[PDB]
């Protein structure tokens, strides 16, 4: 016969409210819902998992996403389901010598677990800062090159870990962060304070891994950064899993 | 405390290469991830050397020589373990069911190598693209039957070699129906009768392929998902099974 | 000499909105691209000012509001002329045929506005999925017919503001049948039949979706491409009708 | 009853052998291949395009193109018709210091078109280059932000123009051009290079436009540029279109 892992629907596009710390914000996500299927059970459900997300009109946050994966399992009548849910997130900044503030936009994943009503859950948080090169500051007698990076946190725990403190992790660790709305002296300090912060990939992982393992509330975690190299055609990559 | 990292490397470089499989040989563009374990002590890798190792080799890519590169790689790169993964279209000379007349499909493949301590490991991905066709429908409807495009992803690692054709035939052979480029209007008919009379869910396409691979002796773990693009909806359904 | 530049500033800034139109409002994610004119005598462009704009404004988009966003963007750019583009997943209420029962379904929407010289113009771009059935397939099998999901894009330029749902309605009114989120058995019943009776080639869509445009007086222009993802090959039958 | 400016199919995916001024080599292109329909003919035949792809074991070159849209047309009794063939395309650079040799990646474009027995072509490729800022330079006391960039060139002209000949008016022309292999001598003159040479996005449009209007066998021509500025994640962008 076999057992079927997962089965469900993949990548419904959903309009969804969103509160986390520090306010509620509107996104669109794309949802994965899937629950486990036994040995000699023919098929699923497939319209449940719609009628599901139709039905229910409250704000997600990390109560709420429990509380959907519980309803689901029971729906569907299965032992066991995941709902992943993946979206843009919008955080206001603040220029760091004007003070001007403008959003920036990040990609974010919340998935929830049941297994025989035990609850898991995990997120996933990319992260695009700048990244600038040790090694060509040090050879070149001036400039140094320079990319925007992607830094990708995947991370499980038991209490909540906000969306918010993963971006702070990250952010505080960049050669320098990015903004939308930069003026004349903040690109100055901008440009300056890259060029004083240097780091590798390597250097960049490590950093960000150090401040999760710091975090207690963490169990599990995966750090990636790709640098899209300024003066190469691909990028140069790392990662550290830990445990 | 310095920490080691588990991959550092380059990713995605876009690299053409010659493949040799069972069924003959072909020129591809693949895209390249190439990493080697860094341990605590060392600040940094070395990133041009993964760039010259793909510039040096001028040799077909199969099974041995992607053992070959990883661990000609491990040794250039000084590093005790290191991954290459190799991406690509891969095409295959197919025939129609009634016409006779022949013309090429593309899959997408991944290919890995992977070295631990002089250890070697490897795996591989398959896409296969199927037509899928639902029973549900055909059951409570009068006449016809909604069908789709659908995606069979196979992962999986193995102690031996286990062919690109292998993995295409295990699928192919348990879908509604499979896909040609060129289809005359008897080879359209065959294929229309054919999807019709052998509807089968998601659930039944990744269970008739698990079954496949639990019993090839090669296969030590495998996942296999399938995905339909619903012709009903503007989303998909999903299964997947991992095993063991 | 120097050479004026048809069109510099910023491309794919994401930003969220919310949207009125005439079914309702509605907050969405956009990907914006925002751009004046620079004349030969101007070395650059105020890049920061598109984004201080975006920020500024607080207002619901509409079509009045993005002609206000497209004058003022000229204005504090100080230039002659530019374009704004604002791309989105639109979402509509839908009912299911059989049931009642509702749900959402998703389309993705581009509203562009452009200021030459004091002269507003807007056009608009809506990819709709649809259902695609084939009439050959019927026609020669003796049960059953291939078919697939199929997007159908609609680009038009008009004087007076048209509507995203009445583009919507102008595709899916033709379509084979349209697509919905949530189907009961009776549904699924309904739409496998209604697809089934209704066979339209890529032709016969573009077709019959172009003579509708052709009719409302407040188009000037038009393309109808349509994407049908063939059930049966591994590659999409492909049309498109331009007018005039 | 309505004509249809084109049918037939999009994005088959085919294994092709390029000849250009360089050298041969093997690729993987997507086709679109479609002809007009007249206003009273129901359907075009669809297997004739798949077919005609098989039936031609030839090398693409621009005679080739030209060959199969003819035939083409013939083929499936149309007055008119399109064959555009995309693929990655690669050549053979030096690292500028070591000269050391590694291939870059370029995507190209390739449309064929008959009109009433008329022919027509037009190409298109994308070159990516490395950009900074000469405004981070300029304010900031060290370093200068830099980012990769993809020029992208759309040409039509009635004589031959080469893939590489429409690669080398970009690369001259930008702050400076990406290898894949750099030794250290090598990324210090590229880092060194870049700085001295900062070009905005409008610099880099009208930089390449100027060389692109001196060549006679153009007709028209778009060039845009695209920056993925490494201080923002959104890009800075430009485009000139000519005549
Ligand atoms: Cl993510
Ligand atoms: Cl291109
Ligand atoms: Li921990
Ligand atoms: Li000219
Ligand atoms: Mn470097
Ligand atoms: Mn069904
Ligand atoms: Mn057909
Ligand atoms: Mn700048």
């Amino acid at each position: 016969n076999l057992p079927i892992n997962q089965v469900g629907i993949k990548d419904l596009r959903f309009p969804i409210t969103l509160k986390t710390a520090e306010g509620t914000q509107s996104t669109v996500a794309r949802l994965t819902m899937t629950v486990y299927l036994p040995a000699e059970q023919k098929g699923t459900h497939m319209s449940r998992f719609v009628a599901l997300m139709e039905q229910h009109t409250e704000v997600l946050d990390f109560a709420q996403l429990h509380r959907l994966t519980a309803e689901m399992v029971a729906l569907l009548d299965s032992r066991a389901g995941k709902i992943s849910v993946s979206f843009p997130f919008f955080r206001k900044k603040t220029a760091p010598v004007s003070g001007i503030r403008s959003l920036l936009d990040y990609d974010v994943s919340l998935t929830g677990e049941m297994k025989d009503g035990a609850y898991g859950h995990s997120m996933k948080v990319m992260i695009p800062v700048t990244s600038l090169c040790p090694c060509s500051k040090e050879i070149s007698q001036y400039g140094a090159h320079n990319q925007r990076s992607h830094v990708t946190v995947s991370l499980t725990s038991d209490a909540e870990v906000g969306i918010e403190e993963v971006i702070d992790y990250v952010e505080t660790q960049a050669s320098c962060q990015l903004y939308g709305l930069l003026k004349r002296p903040d690109e100055k300090y901008v440009t300056e304070k890259a060029y004083e912060n240097p780091k590798f990939v390597e250097d960049m992982v490590r950093d960000v891994a150090t401040s999760l393992i710091a975090d207690k509330r963490i169990k599990s975690f995966v750090v990636e950064s790709e640098n899209f190299e300024s003066i190469h055609n691909h990028s140069a990559y790392a990662y550290i899993a830990y445990p």
